[PDB]
Parts: structure tokens; C-alpha cells; sequence
């Protein structure tokens, strides 16, 4: 059931912002990493002399990279005046942050129809605001509210290139790395309480709760009118045997934030193949991949999905396999981004759905922990 | 002319400390761009819930990247109970350090005899303390002074792997690379003003002025008994035609600190090519080569030393050259490390003054200021 209620226009995730101590080398990490390109900057090469923040592009997918410099550049400025391309930035803001919690994302960001209107809505129908909508070269108008934590829901809307103060990267500057991967798929956040987060977020998008089919876990999903936006959302399940991974987050994280950044592949395989020859060279780890008995388990559970050669490409390359009433979803995490076990990355394809794809196609891969647990006692014997 | 004055016993560079937001991410990128293998860790997965600190190495020479938790972590430990495995390190002092200056050298650390007596002298000389003497297991021991700015000169003694409480790194995550640095050669520091900034140094090592042979600097150069520790220190001079590149340092660091680092290669073309080769997936960027004017040039000033086939292979590698009374010296500048034009990176390869190699052969490259100058000029018309 899809009661269709958002309150404005959404589009598609924009981009996501990770907010940094230096800019450079986590976007040129990333870059290697999962094979994006540098698509943009605005940085004291262009005049911004209040923050250096480059993109990364791979398909759709837009990633941003932000650091503050010394306040003693911009001193003389104020916002009537300021270099900075991002209106809501704030030295204070993005170095109490960073302080706070680390290396993270701090603004997921939806293209909408009118960031003016869906920030004035959202606020009107409970919304906390964090940066009111500001125009920029009459062009593209931001505007920010609280999603959760340190966290802020982005609205971008354009009248009609990333954003205006950013320039394009010079050629020789910019790599045409690609690994396969398209574009956002789902962003999650980790909150001690779902219950609030849920009526707080679904209250002032009316997004509404997508379908789903001991983990240290409860979660439920928020979806946009198409299902394209998806942003669930977890809770800790305390008192379990094995302490919650939520937990965990929360304590690290010092609070709610996000958790992690869900990127569909075209080819999950290749973009596997790929991060995995660069893990130990500058790249991304991946968790440990489940036994032998997990693939085992996949010809009767996806074997009309998936040949004995995909199944075995799977074992090959670690990757976890779950399937809805519609579709069937090929998965993967990284261990995390940085020095803090928060946030980490999935890497994901959907197979199914089609109509194009519809989105969510074969869930979110929670049918895994029961199918890793079973597989790993199973493998013990 | 060589004193031998140190006031205590010194013996080699012994390792580097970045002090960094993101250790994990700033380690990362430096070792694909640098070709340096992760060595050690000390971290929450060795029992420190103070700092995230992870050391590459290439040859003799040791890169430390250091981060602090959430002091929460730590909340109930005071210093004799400390999980942190280098006993100098505050979480307040770290971030302090990072928010002023960005990414950049914290600890210029020497190996000594003995660092508690290296430490006592160095005190009673006029250095100021801002670690005393601590005793790692019984078998290290730590002790670090002021140097300029907020970089401190650490020294480190072994009764007799890195550090007690350092972990060496699983022989999965440590992949083999090595571009063929070797060791650094010498650590240079930005201040305001020169006069001062070595009477401060050399007062408290009894390091000597080491000999040398409108460019934006004036410079002298402090060294060991040996001259194998070798510790340049550079001013602005103002009023320049072109703004002092000094200048520009302190503004944008937010004061004196390490403008850069030179790593000795044993074969810097190799080097060279494979970080340049990377430069744009994730490595470092290069300074912008001299005309081909210079290279022509390069015949009449070491066309002695290196053959046509090696002063073009400098040409292809954008490499420059410089000559003392006794060596000569082949090096390149990286780009800033960084967000901020602050630190960067010199590779360096010194032919010549075999007795073992003596410190310092050729020089520092000062010559190339103007041998770089009249190339271009002469390169326009
Ligand atoms: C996150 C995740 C998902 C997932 O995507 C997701 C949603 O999108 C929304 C619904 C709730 C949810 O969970 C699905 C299955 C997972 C995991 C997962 O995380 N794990 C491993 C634990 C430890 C990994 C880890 C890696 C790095 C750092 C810390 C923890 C799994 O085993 N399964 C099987
Ligand atoms: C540093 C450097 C050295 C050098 O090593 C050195 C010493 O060891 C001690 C003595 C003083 C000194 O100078 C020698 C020659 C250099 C340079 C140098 O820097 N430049 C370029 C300017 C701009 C580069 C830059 C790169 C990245 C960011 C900011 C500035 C040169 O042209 N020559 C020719
Ligand atoms: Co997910
Ligand atoms: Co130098």
C-alpha cells in the first residue's frame, strides 16, 4: 500500500555531503576507492575562502566532500559578503560536528520541485529548521531541516552546473574512474528511538512507510511517492546476546546519525571486482564473507534467480543475497568509512520489478541475518 | 666547518606524526600515493580508546597518522590508567592543533641514546618542555619539546615494534607496495622570523649551521654531529615583486609550523613515474615542470653527472637539479598535501660525497630559484 501523501514535490537523492576535517584526502580516498570521478570544486582556486568542498561523481550518484578553512580568511565577510558556495555552512557547525562525530555524512540531499516551498511545508508541518532557503545566482535555491541527529534533510531545487560558485574540474585533474556504480539508492539512519524519528520525518514529508517482506535491531522504512527516495531508519533492540551494532553506533557516534550510504551498481560483480583489488591499496574493506554454507543455501533460495556460475560469482566475491514477493536484491557492506565504526557503505543491485524498476525492488536484505545465522551454525557442524 | 656540538646523542630521523580528523582516510591515500606499506596500528581493535593511530613505512622511513576518539570513550581513564598507547597525545590539544592548522606535522621525532637525558638537557638549554619523559613498558622511552609553532621535536629511545602497544598489521591488510622511498632526509619549518627561530633550536640541541653553496625566503639549515638529522628553517622576506610563499604559509596555517618533508629515494625516477602514474586516482599532484629551457640548460651545469638519456628522463619526469661544491641533487615538489597551501611533500635523490653517503650532498636545492627563473624567462622569448 502507497497512500501517496507526499506534502511536495520530490524528485530524486541529489547528492550526499560528507563533512570533513581535510576535504582532499578523504575525496581523493573515495575517489580510488569506489571509482568516482572529480567532478566539481569550490575551493580557494575559485574564491570560496571559507570552505574547500569537492564532488565526486559516478552515474547519478553525487558525492561532496567539506572542510572548513582557518576563519581567518573570511574574518572580514558576512553572509551578505561570503565566498562560500553553500550558504548554510558554518566553521562552528561543520568543526563541532566533525569533533562530535567524526568522519560522516552531514546533509542527504533530495532534488524537489521547489526547495522554497517544500523547506516553508516541512517547517509548517513540524520540520526543525537549520538553514532557511537561500537563492543562489537566481539559479538553484538550498534550504536544510533536521532529519536526525547532526543530520540535515537538503532541498535542491533548479529553475533549469553542480551548484553556481562550483567549477568543473580540470580535464587532466579528473580521472575517469568507474567501477559501475550509478546512483543512491537508499540513505539509513541509526536513532536511539524509532518511533519519534518515524512520526517526526514522515510528519513533515509525508513520506510514507514502504512495505517490508534478534538482528539488534527494529527498523522501518520512509519512502517518497514513487518509492525512489528511501530513507529507513534503526533503533537498537537492547539486552541481546551479541551486543547491538546500533548501539555500538550510537555510543561511537556520540547520538543518532547516519548509518550507512546504500549505492546501486549496473554490474555488482564488476564494481566488487574492482573495490576489492583496491581494499589493501588504498580503498575500502569489505565484512568477512559468510561460509560456504550460505551459498550452498542460495540454489534453493534464488536458483531460479541466479545461474550456479552467478551463484559461485557470488561466493567469489562475498556477496549477500535476499529476495522479496517482487524481487530479489544482491548485496554488500564495507567495514566503515573511517577511524569510528559508524557510518559504512552497502554496494547493491535489484533484480526484478520491472514495469523501468520500481524502487525498493526485493527490500533491504533483512531476511540476511537470519540466512547468515543459520549458515554460519550450520558451517560450524 | 662542523663543531660537533650536539649536547646530546643523537642518531637518525626515527619517524613523522600527522595529526589528522581522519587518520584512517588521510593513511589510505598517502600509502597508494606514496607507495609506503601500513606496518602498524594502535587502535580500538589493540585496546586504545583514546586515539586511532596508523604507521606506514617504506624503508627507514615512518608516516604516523593520528586521530582522536570521542573523549567519551575514554571518559573514566585518567593518565596512569590511559588505554593510549602514545602517553603525549590530548584529545583537546589534537583538535585544537587540527582546527588551527589543518592537516599537518605534529612530531618531528629523532631517534637518541637515551631521551630522558636527551629531554633533561634540552630543557636546562632553554627547549620548551610539552611532554616530559614516559617509560613504554620498560623498554621505550618518549619525551617531546617545542620546536616552532605547535610541532613539537620528539625524541625516542629503545633500551633494544614500533611502540609497546602498537600492533603489527595483519599480512592481509598490509599490502607490499614501495616506490622506492627510503628515508626522509630533512624537515623544514615555516616561522615568522628566522634569527630567533634558530637561536631557539640550536640552543637547546647544539645543532650546527650546516654550509651552504628575491626568492621569497631567507633560510639557514640545522644539523646533527653527523648532519644525518638535518632541520631547515625558512622566514618571509617581504615586499616582494610575488608574495612570499613564506607568507602565504603562516597566513593560511594559522602561524609557524612544517612547511615540508624530504623523502630520499633510492632511484627517484622510479618514484617518480609510479607517483605519477597516481597522481590522479587518488596520490599526489606534482608542481608544475620547468620549461623545456631548463633541461636544455641542464647540459652545461651537470652534464657531468647525467648522461642526455638521464637529463631527458628528468625532463619527462618534470625533475630538477642542483649542484654544491661537493653533490649534486635531484628533486621535485609535490602540490600542497592538503586543503590548505600549507605542507607538502619533496622527493629527493643526492649523487655524490661517498666516503656511506655524507648528509646534505648538494645541498637543498636554493640554486634552482633562479636557475628556475632565468629558464623561464628565457623560455618566453
Ligand atoms: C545494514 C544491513 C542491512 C541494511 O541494509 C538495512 C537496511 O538498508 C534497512 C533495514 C535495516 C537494515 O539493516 C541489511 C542486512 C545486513 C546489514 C548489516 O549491516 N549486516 C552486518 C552487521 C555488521 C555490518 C557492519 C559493517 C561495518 C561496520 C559496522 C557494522 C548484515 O549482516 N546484514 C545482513
Ligand atoms: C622548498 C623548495 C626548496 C627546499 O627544499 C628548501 C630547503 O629544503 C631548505 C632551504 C630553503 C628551501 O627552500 C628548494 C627549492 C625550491 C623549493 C620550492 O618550494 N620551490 C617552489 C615554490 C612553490 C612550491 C610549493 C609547492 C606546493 C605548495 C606551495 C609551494 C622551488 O621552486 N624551489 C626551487
Ligand atoms: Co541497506
Ligand atoms: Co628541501
Amino acid at each position: 500500500k502507497n497512500p501517496k501523501s507526499d506534502k511536495f514535490k520530490v524528485k530524486r537523492f541529489h547528492h550526499i555531503e560528507f563533512w570533513c576535517g581535510d576535504a582532499t584526502n578523504v575525496a581523493r580516498r573515495f575517489s580510488w576507492g569506489l571509482g568516482m570521478r572529480f567532478s566539481a570544486k569550490s575551493d580557494l582556486s575559485t574564491g570560496n575562502m571559507v570552505h574547500a568542498s569537492y564532488l565526486l561523481t559516478s552515474g547519478d550518484l553525487r558525492f561532496l566532500f567539506t572542510a572548513p578553512y582557518s576563519p581567518s580568511l573570511s574574518a572580514g565577510e558576512i553572509k551578505p559578503t561570503t565566498t562560500a558556495s553553500i550558504p548554510s555552512f558554518d566553521h562552528g557547525s561543520c568543526r563541532s560536528f566533525f569533533s562530535s562525530h567524526g568522519l560522516g555524512v552531514r546533509a542527504v540531499a533530495i532534488e524537489v520541485e521547489d526547495a522554497e516551498s517544500a523547506f516553508s511545508i516541512s517547517v509548517a508541518n513540524g520540520a526543525i529548521p537549520s538553514s532557511p532557503p537561500i537563492v543562489l545566482n537566481e539559479a538553484v535555491t538550498i534550504a536544510e531541516v533536521k532529519l536526525y541527529g547532526d543530520v540535515v534533510l537538503r532541498y535542491v531545487s533548479y529553475k533549469a552546473e553542480f551548484l553556481p560558485g562550483f567549477e568543473r574540474v580540470e580535464d587532466a585533474s579528473s580521472f575517469p574512474l568507474d567501477y559501475g556504480i550509478r546512483r543512491l539508492d537508499h540513505a539509513v539512519g541509526n536513532v536511539p528511538e524509532l518511533g519519534p524519528a518515524l512520526t517526526y520525518v514522515a510528519g513533515f514529508t509525508g513520506f510514507h512507510q514502504f512495505a517490508e517482506f534478534e538482528s539488534g535491531l527494529n527498523s522501518a522504512v520512509l519512502a517518497s511517492n514513487d518509492e525512489m527516495v528511501l530513507l529507513p531508519i534503526n533503533e537498537p533492540v537492547h539486552g541481546t546476546k551479541r551486543k547491538s551494532q546500533i548501539q555500538t553506533y550510537l555510543e561511537h557516534n556520540e547520538g543518532a546519525g547516519l548509518q550507512h550510504l546504500a549505492l546501486m551498481s549496473e554490474d555488482i560483480f564488476r564494481t566488487l571486482r574492482e573495490m576489492r583489488k583496491r581494499s589493501s591499496i588504498g580503498g575500502f574493506d569489505f565484512m568477512p564473507s559468510p561460509p560456504p554454507t550460505y551459498y550452498q543455501n542460495l540454489k534453493k533460495r534464488v536458483g531460479d534467480v541466479l545461474s550456479d556460475d552467478q551463484i559461485k560469482e557470488c561466493e567469489e566475491l562475498g556477496i549477500l543475497v535476499d529476495r522479496d514477493d517482487q524481487g530479489t536484491l544482491l548485496q554488500i557492506f564495507t567495514k566503515p568509512l573511517g577511524d569510528r565504526p559508524t557510518i559504512f557503505i552497502e554496494i547493491i543491485q535489484r533484480v526484478g520489478c520491472m514495469m523501468y524498476q520500481s524502487g525498493g525492488c526485493g527490500g533491504f536484505g533483512k531476511g540476511n541475518f537470519s540466512e547468515l545465522f543459520k549458515s554460519i551454525e550450520e558451517y560450524e557442524k
